[PDB]
C-alpha cells in the first residue's frame, strides 16, 4: 500500500513525489458534500475503494457554505472520521476547505484558519494527509487581490504544526485561472495549484493554462474533475474524459474524480440505492463510475 510506499510527498520542481523522490501520481475520487452524503466516506467505503477500485487518494469535501461547516461545525467529525480511516488504511487524504457559493475565500478566513490549526493539529504528523485550502474562487475574485493573500495566512498557520505536508491551492474561475497564480506563485516549497476540469464543458483552452503554469514552474494537482458537464451532468462524456486522463499521464498530474455518491446526476460514480458502506456490484455502478474505476485500476 501506498504512504508504506511511497512515505511522506513533497514537491520537486513541478512533480509531486514521494520520500525516496520517485515520481507519484495519485488518483482517487470525492466525497460529495459531507453535510449531505457524508454517509458515503466511511472506513468501510474506503476499504472498498481501496480494494477494489486501487484508489491512492480520497477527498473529504467539506462544504462551508450551502448547510456546511460555517452553519454546522459538527461535520468535522465527518472529516476526522475519513482521515482516521485513511491513516488505518494507508491511503492519501485530502481535507477540502470546500468554498463555492462563498466564492471569496475571504469571507470565511478566520474560520478557515480555526479549522486548519486544528487539523494541522491533530494530523500534521501524519503522511496521509493533503490540505486543499479553498476548493472554487469564483466571482469577482482574482489571484493577486484575494486568493494569494489568504494562502499565505492560512498557509502560515497550517506550517506552524505541519512544515511539510502537502498544501493545494484553489485557484480563480472555479479553479481554472492557474496561470494567473504560475506568474505570482508563492514561496512555500509544497504547495500546489488546483485545477479542475469537467469533460463535458472544459476543452484545450484549459490545458493549455495549466501547459502554461507547469512551464513557469507551478505544479498543478486536480483535486476535482468529472466525466460530466460543470453543473455535474449532460451524461458520461467519454472521448474527452478520455482525451483529458491521457494528458494528465502525459504530466504524471494527480488527480480525483468528482463524485462518489449515489445523487441524481451524471457525475455520480454510483446509481441510487447503492450500498454506503461499498461491496458494490458491477451494475451498482453508473456509467461514470464504471469508467473512473477502470481508469485507476489501469
Amino acid at each position: 500500500t501506498p504512504v508504506a510506499k511511497n512515505g511522506q510527498l513533497s514537491i520537486k520542481g513541478t512533480q509531486l513525489v514521494n520520500r525516496d523522490g520517485k515520481a507519484v501520481q495519485l488518483k482517487g475520487i470525492s466525497s460529495h458534500g459531507l453535510q449531505w452524503y457524508g454517509e458515503y466516506v466511511n472506513k468501510d467505503s474506503l476499504k472498498w475503494l481501496r480494494d477494489d477500485w486501487g484508489i491512492t487518494v480520497f477527498r473529504a469535501a467539506m462544504y462551508t457554505a450551502d448547510g456546511g461547516y460555517i452553519d454546522n461545525p459538527s461535520v468535522k467529525n465527518k472529516v476526522k472520521e475519513a482521515v482516521e480511516a485513511a491513516k488505518e488504511l494507508g491511503i492519501y487524504v485530502i481535507i477540502d476547505w470546500h468554498i463555492l457559493n462563498d466564492g471569496n475565500p475571504n469571507q470565511n478566513k478566520e474560520k478557515a484558519k480555526e479549522f486548519f490549526k486544528e487539523m494541522s493539529s491533530l494530523y500534521g504528523n501524519t503522511p496521509n494527509v493533503i490540505y486543499e485550502i479553498a476548493n472554487e474562487p469564483n466571482g469577482d475574485v482574482n489571484w493577486k487581490r484575494d486568493i494569494k493573500p489568504y494562502a499565505e495566512e492560512v498557509i502560515s498557520v497550517i506550517r506552524k504544526n505541519d512544515p511539510d505536508n502537502i498544501i493545494i491551492v484553489g485557484t480563480g474561475t472555479w479553479s481554472q485561472d492557474v496561470n494567473d497564480a504560475a506568474d505570482d506563485q508563492l514561496k512555500d516549497a509544497n504547495v500546489m495549484y488546483a485545477l479542475h476540469f469537467y469533460a463535458g464543458t472544459h476543452g484545450q483552452f484549459l490545458r493549455d493554462k495549466a501547459n502554461y503554469a507547469l512551464s513557469k514552474g507551478a505544479p498543478i494537482f486536480v483535486t476535482e474533475w468529472g466525466t460530466s458537464d460543470a453543473s455535474g451532468n449532460g451524461g458520461v462524456f467519454l472521448d474527452q474524459s478520455r482525451e483529458w486522463l491521457k494528458y494528465l499521464d502525459s504530466k504524471t498530474i494527480s488527480w480525483v474524480n468528482w463524485n462518489l455518491s449515489d445523487k441524481q446526476e451524471s457525475s455520480s460514480a454510483l446509481k441510487p440505492g447503492a450500498s454506503k458502506t461499498g461491496g458494490w456490484r458491477l451494475s451498482d455502478l453508473s456509467a461514470s463510475g464504471t469508467f473512473v474505476r477502470e481508469n485507476i485500476l489501469g
